[PDB]
């Protein structure tokens, strides 16, 4: 039928004095991200308005906006692609970075949004790569997640 | 029924005297993309290139010009675009007032409706090139079918 | 009518005394990727896109990081792990972005070595190569980054 993709993108500053929270996920390191910033939610709300044609995170959500962590607004964007006549069928992901080790953190990333998504668990993936040591990434300098979405009316 | 998809990328540098053209958008700036550079236009063409697997805009060629000749290509293959979705990555200026626009001459273009065209826009929180200004990146994802 | 989308990054480094290997073709230049397999970056990034849409997680996970390993052969792997989770593939798309060497002499063979190791016909592989207009480490030549998205159905 009536399908449709989206794609996200998304970096913070890694900095000390910030705790490191990813896909809803704590994660114990000297340093966490500036912004909650959790730049895989972010990236998969940007995919997941994309995909229904609804322009951005920031046009939904305003850092003025009086009317909220990551998660709340992931659950928040569900409902408005749904209102939209749009059923969620996959979301896959990446994060960048090149420390800390995330792999042991990925089913619980993977559990908190398919959660708030209302998911199956099977239809939604996070995968992990290093910057082999290249650019800010590289260098440890900030995080970055990249995301596709796929829906349908 | 025979879906495809298709994912484009795109940066060009910002430069002196060059007005900036985004999505066929001119927005007032004090520097414009090199290359008319419309590194929108520009990943949403191989975008959709991609996703009807004919190659890269270097392969077959103002972009508008050319984001409409990518559709024609498109359609000869066979193919009916579904929708796309995109993604500018751009330190400054403010591009949210030009946002609609882009999108209205973006559908234009593909002979899509509105509501299957988005354009979405980050920062890049002030790091690397993207980060000091230096260049604008632009991202872009395609579904198309064979029909 | 169960569709899926996964899409795929990866970049390595560019060192002297290493072969240039990129979607199985082996690059006539004076340097090649460095990594712990062939560091095929343009294979890597597309066995992650699969692995993601069938959301079997990644290639760390499948390939512990193998030492020189033929990344077709991966590839090859990540198919047959992909088929066995009940997803047929229907096409893959990808970008390399890379300074130099000039790629273009060498997309068609590197489309024709992914169709093999995916058992696709050549019209559903796609290979676009980029420059990154003289910006970063890319654009210094320091490395070569690949992007792939993939769709399959269960
Ligand atoms: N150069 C930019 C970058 C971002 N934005 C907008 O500002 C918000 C902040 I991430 C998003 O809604 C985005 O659309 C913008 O208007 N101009
Ligand atoms: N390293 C590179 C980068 C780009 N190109 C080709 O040159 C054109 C110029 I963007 C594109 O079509 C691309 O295929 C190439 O042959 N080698
Ligand atoms: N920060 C990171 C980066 C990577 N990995 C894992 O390590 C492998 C080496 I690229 C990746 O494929 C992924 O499986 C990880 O656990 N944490
Ligand atoms: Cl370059
Ligand atoms: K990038
Ligand atoms: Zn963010
Ligand atoms: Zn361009
Ligand atoms: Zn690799």
């Amino acid at each position: 039928m009536d399908f449709r993709i989206g794609q996200g993108y998304d970096v913070h500053q890694l900095v000390p004095g910030r705790p490191l929270i990813i896909g809803g996920v704590t994660i114990p390191y000297e340093r966490g991200l500036l912004g909650d910033a959790d730049v895989l939610l972010h990236a998969i709300t940007d995919a997941l308005f994309g995909a229904a044609a609804l322009g951005d995170i920031g046009r939904h959500f305003s850092d003025t906006d009086p009317r909220a962590d990551s998660r709340a607004l992931l659950r928040e964007c569900a409902s408005r692609v749904a209102q939209a006549g749009f059923a969620i069928r996959n979301v896959d992901s990446t994060i960048i970075a090149q420390a800390p080790k995330l792999a042991p953190h990925i089913d619980a990333m993977r559990a908190n949004i398919a959660a708030d998504l209302d998911l199956p668990l099977d239809r939604v993936n996070v995968k992990a790569k290093t910057n082999e040591k290249l650019g800010y990434l590289g260098r440890g300098e900030g995080i970055e997640a990249q995301a596709a979405a796929l829906v349908v009316r």
